[PDB]
């Protein structure tokens, strides 16, 4: 349960197998599994993204719907229409419960403060490259349930994982 006197913060992203995230401002596969999931995991909830996940957002489709949208920008200048921008994670994470939606500069960023993980991995081949956005990674106080592989309507084995930590 997630008493509403709490600031519970939780990271959900979906990697390849290699951590890869993100590449070329965008996902490098499509996972329909991986997309209901995460609407059904942040819907409702507070949800966080850097900068770079709102421009990977085409126009038309921000903000996301059903969810309040949090912008993290160090521009000044920088406006996130339909959404509020702030500077920082203290001014971000001021709601019950928060999902921390990407990218790789703000997992890394939330990690300390986070909780819960959800992730989806999804078995294709796709080494990292530089300037990759990659998965953060997770240290022993974090404890993870591993799903078994499953196999999605577009051909792709997944799986998800679940870790906790106090
Ligand atoms: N597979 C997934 O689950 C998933 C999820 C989300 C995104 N993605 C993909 O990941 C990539 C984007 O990830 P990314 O690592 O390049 O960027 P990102 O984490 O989405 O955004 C980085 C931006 O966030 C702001 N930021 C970073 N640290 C900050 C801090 N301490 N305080 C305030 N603002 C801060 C900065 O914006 P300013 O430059 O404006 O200051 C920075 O440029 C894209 O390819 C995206 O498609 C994948
Ligand atoms: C779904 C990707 C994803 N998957 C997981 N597991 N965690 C994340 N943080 C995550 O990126 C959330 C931000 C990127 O979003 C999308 C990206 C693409 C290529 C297709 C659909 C969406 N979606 C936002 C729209 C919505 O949510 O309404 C549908």
């Amino acid at each position: 349960l997630v008493p509403r006197g709490s600031h519970m913060v939780g990271l959900i992203w979906a990697q390849a197998t290699s951590g890869v995230i993100g590449r070329g401002g965008d996902i490098p596969w499509r996972l329909p599994e991986d997309q209901a999931h995460f609407r059904e995991i942040t819907m409702g909830h507070t949800i966080v993204m850097g900068r770079r996940t709102w421009d990977s957002l085409p126009a038309k489709v921000r903000p996301l719907p059903g969810r309040r949208n949090v912008v993290l920008s160090r521009q000044a200048d920088f406006m996130a229409s339909g959404a509020e921008v702030v500077g920082s994670l203290e001014e971000a994470l001021t709601s019950p419960e928060t999902w921390v939606i990407g990218g790789g500069q703000v997992y890394a960023l939330a990690l300390p403060y986070a909780t819960r993980c959800e992730v989806t991995e999804v078995d294709i081949g796709l080494p990292r490259e530089a300037g990759d956005a990659l998965a953060p990674v997770l240290d022993e106080t974090w404890r993870g349930e591993t799903g078994e592989w499953r196999f999605s309507r577009s051909g792709l084995r997944y799986r998800l994982y679940s870790y906790h930590r106090s």
